């Protein structure tokens, strides 16, 4: 008769290749060892210790799928997932910091940049010497690029850019007018005249990470700084799609923490002679947590394997990001409502983080509509 | 480059061996061909239909995991599930009939029986020549076996026994006191044997397409050669139930898919405000939830099926999958029912049949939440 | 003061003495005459047309219709109360009644000529004449039933589907488009049983509402004299006023079916044991019982207050959306809750299963759960989201 | 007739003229004085005991207490409308007020001596004296805080936890065992052996100052024990009265979330139109509207029943449980709609998460109600 691992019912551990398991082990060791002791004060006062980029770099956690050639650790998509799951187990803020370097900065430069851009930027982003941000979202994009001698002059604002006040490297999307008017990507650097990055304070969720603007006022960008190999929606969206995948895995790490913190709490606490764990209702909730996490992980894992094999279409990412974020939130709320205080209150932190996460990279509802269109051939917006 | 399959987002078809695809397609052809034309009649009138057993036996779908040595098709657990899903895709009542034969009759005989019992019973059960049934419901059981000359005499009633009013072979579990210990033992019986009655139950709300009844034991004589020698206690009926719940977890997903596909076609065909129903955001969200929940549920039963084939699967996992599958199928059936208008005459009101079937299935035994609550906490409620 | 678990807010004390007496008479009739019928009627899909006369005699047909025309001249609160008592037994019987009242008597009274009113209403009040309402076709703006002017009146061709009472109806109120002067508008026409070109075949093998006979209305150039056209309404206003009336009684009725499933569930857990303990003492069971009580209790406050506002003419049509959506949704959740609490498979308790399939149709008829959400959303925002 | 999206059942029209005045009085104060404070007060867990002064001035404290003792002599419906308007701004503010009214003034008025009543009620009423209520103990009816008879007459030892208002209280209503039964004792700021230190770093209710009560053989003069209550009836009476106020207040918080969510979807655009054009959005809006609309009928009728004398205690269980659960769901719906003023919702949300869980995580009101239906305890 087989052992039952309640904490891994389907033995995900045995579904992994050994280098994958050991990437997971390293990320785990790092987050629990270096981020967990930081998290309570950092979230409380809204502090980001940028040395974190430098830290994840040293052990090869920045841009996991980027080839060794360009300074990356040359890992697969399953490994990218496991890393994100381990970092978010501690805090979603720290997962975002990492999501931005990997998917929103390193990925566009690798996929759409020339050989010189890749050689100049990727090695230093891989180590965390250089910190990246990604400028898409604005306060139908308005930000413009006008051809000038030597390159391009950019004007417009981006808003809600994580990493931007501390960023070395900016991947900015703007419309460039041929007679056709299309979306292009540009690489900018800290120090470029016309480039501002004011910080943003007061966030309710993701408070462990720092966010800001990118303000452009005729910021000169040379010819060698336009991403040569992409035009239109493809650029920004390939980035978002990569990020959603890590977010799919990450939210599940958050969900596991809440689940474990709830589980221990009811083992520990008592009402009317018995530990809370004796309660029938309590056991249904714990069974719900375990079930949804268990299925979610098979979901993201399978997506990882398909992405690795090139058989994964983009709508699968809607399923998993929507599912992980939605279920993680449900689990955080269940866990929250199981607590009677006003320490094990890390749960309250995970909860407000997940409230934000479920709102970014596409709402729960817009992902539903993506699946609805793919099922019906009818757009509902 | 990779195409999306709304009907199989994760490409489960590609996660199978061509072997298991052919087993799946064979069961599909049978069920759509032979069972589907019957079902509305059989459900509405709670008809007694037995020719299904030969039909599935001929094509080697009865007792899939029983070796060829005893007339079985020697298949694995993954293939069992695929067959069960395909039968339930038509009706849970038919899947039920088939579940008794394979899991609750051929399985205990094969596992706990003597060689002679195995060659007497299994090959006739395998072809459907003999219809089996399973007497458990009435650890604290009241049905009793007494030591007598040349064997045992049995007394008691078994309630809600599917296939019983038409069975040729009865696997009855009764308590036997001997030497001081009062353990649980299993017994084989045959049709038309003195002291044995199998009267029917009519007027069921669900599972109507399947004949159910009682087993009535009035000091019924059983030879020594008919007591299952290799099991006493819990492990006897538990083994069978575990096997059945594996099949059920797979089967409920089939019924869930029927409701989903029916609801999807219906909202594409039906128009309101000059516009297909499928154009509505509210409709699309529902279709996204159905697709999500089935897709994850199918990865769940796939993994478990692979884990059983490698002896890596603890019994608690089965509780996860059976609970999830049945739960989610019912929600989906309710979602689909609530999406339809009109009342009973169209094909789409196959949803209503599936619905009441699943209401029975979901409450037949929250036994599984508790099993899992205890597996996590150690504490029983 | 003590607790009434069955009536926490003592709704019984919020009623007027006449309203209370009207309720007890509806209770006495439903329990005495309808309860003994319902199990076989539902199982065999039989409707005893004699029910309509029984209902007529005691003033349950067109409760709000004036005594001039045979109605008992009662207030809206009393109408609701009547619908709750009938639906306590079966939604199929409440259906029969709400059709006669809101979908037949109401439109003739409100829109008809003096001549039509006196010709039709008294016999619909006694139940001598059975009515049915022809709007739904195989939303009303996309209607294809067509009336065309001929010498002496109109010719009607089209098809109506899922029409309760139609196979046994003496009176048919049929909605059809008529191009006239400038505009193609919706008109209501009265038809009698026997009329040439008019057929009402029954529909058989329903999943829900099996206790009420339902059918079609098939018009094949059926002649309608000028005297049979509702003179005093055009367009959506016609069908809608009737539906608003029907939804009000449906919103009260559904709480009746909810109450039955609640009472049945509670008695069951009082009787059954599990692991040596009465099912009643389980915590989760008590949570479900508390949810049922709460939703019913609040749902009743809602429909009563709606009842009051209508009687004093302060109620807008949107408040009917709230209470129809709420009563039906909550009643369905409660029916599902009760069903999931029982083991077995088909007895007295599987009266719940009857109430359940009934409520599944009810939730789906006279505007879906979602359609009423969208009426409410539009009223809150000024932006229509229907299409 | 005209439809009122924001008051579909015309609750205005169900209230007496003086009841509508008291509501608006509380509304005016809340929006005028409390709303401009709340963001900073909440964010930095600062409380301004001036609120007691301002509420006492306009008679919002102990609203059901007779004019004879300095209260406004109002009815239960009025208390409810007051709770609702304060919580509309913040659950923390409502909490401080609800302690003053239901957990201090009510037991003194109900169980006290005429002299205790004359000393404390008037100063509590004006908010010159700030009160608090000592029942809940660190780990725990069967409490451990005990009174033993000394010479005239009592010595109390024990601890009480999560006590709102304590670090700023003038008056302390403590429940202790004495033989063996539960009794209430009045202590005042200054009594030797009595300490009320603050609890900092709360997730929710951050706008109400909270603390503990530590009694180290604190002496209570014999004149200070409540003479007219023994056992469970004492603390329960206070809790039942407070639950009633919370039942109204939770709806006020729910209303703000609904109104904030509504305006947000009206103001914000996506794909060329307002969010409010989305079907998924309108259904949420319709649910919020329905549950609030119904919840209000429920607490209004309960109010009228209290004023009549026709309400058992179990009804308060239905309404508190409903109001808190529904308010919390609505707050979460509202949170999940937002992409700033609007984030008043996140504050209402953390408040409602605390408020819903305050009486244990095992749903005591379901059981009270289940018991009441079956006759069989859980």
């Amino acid at each position: 008769a087989a052992t039952f691992h309640w904490d891994d019912p389907l033995l995900l551990d045995q579904q992994l290749a050994d280098d994958e398991r050991m990437v997971r082990d390293a990320a785990h060791a790092y987050a629990q060892g270096k981020l967990a002791p930081r998290v309570t004060e950092a979230f409380r006062h809204e502090t980001t210790d940028a040395a974190i980029f430098r830290e994840m770099g040293e052990i090869g956690l920045l841009g996991p799928t980027i080839p060794e050639q360009y300074g990356g650790p040359g890992l697969d998509y399953v490994s990218y997932g496991l890393i994100a799951r381990e970092v978010e187990r501690v805090d979603s803020g720290y997962r975002s910091m990492m999501s931005v370097q990997s998917s929103l900065v390193m990925v566009p430069i690798f996929e759409f940049g020339s050989d010189a851009q890749k050689e100049k930027y990727l090695p230093k982003l891989a180590t965390g010497e250089w910190i990246g941000c990604f400028g898409l979202t604005e306060p139908s994009m308005v930000t413009r690029a006008r051809k000038v001698p030597g390159g391009y002059s950019l004007s417009g604002s981006k808003m809600w850019i994580t990493n931007s006040p501390i960023a070395d490297v900016f991947v900015v999307w703007a419309k460039l007018d041929d007679g056709r008017d299309e979306i292009r990507g540009f690489i900018l650097e800290k120090g470029c005249k016309g480039l501002s990055a004011p910080a943003i304070h007061g966030k309710v969720g993701l408070r462990a990470s720092i966010t800001g603007e990118i303000v452009l006022d005729e910021a000169f960008v040379p010819e060698e700084n336009i991403l040569p190999h992409v035009k239109g929606l493809r650029g920004p969206f390939t980035c978002l799609n990569s990020a959603r995948y890590g977010i799919a895995w990450g939210a599940l790490g958050a969900a596991e923490s809440c689940w474990h913190i709830a589980r221990q709490y009811v083992l520990d606490r008592k009402q009317f002679g018995r530990p809370l764990a004796a309660n029938q209702l309590i056991q249904k909730k714990l069974a719900d947590m375990q079930t949804e996490i268990t299925l979610g992980l098979q979901g993201v894992l399978r997506l990882g394997r398909m992405k690795d094999e090139g058989t994964a279409a983009v709508e699968i990412t809607s399923i998993m990001k929507r599912n992980s974020c939605g279920k993680a939130l449900d689990i955080a709320r269940l866990a929250r409502d199981m607590l009677g205080g006003n320490d094990e209150f890390g749960v309250a932190r995970h909860l407000v983080n997940l409230e934000v996460v479920n709102t970014y990279e596409g709402t729960h509802d817009i992902h539903a509509l993506i699946l609805g269109r793919a099922q019906t051939g009818i757009q509902a917006f």
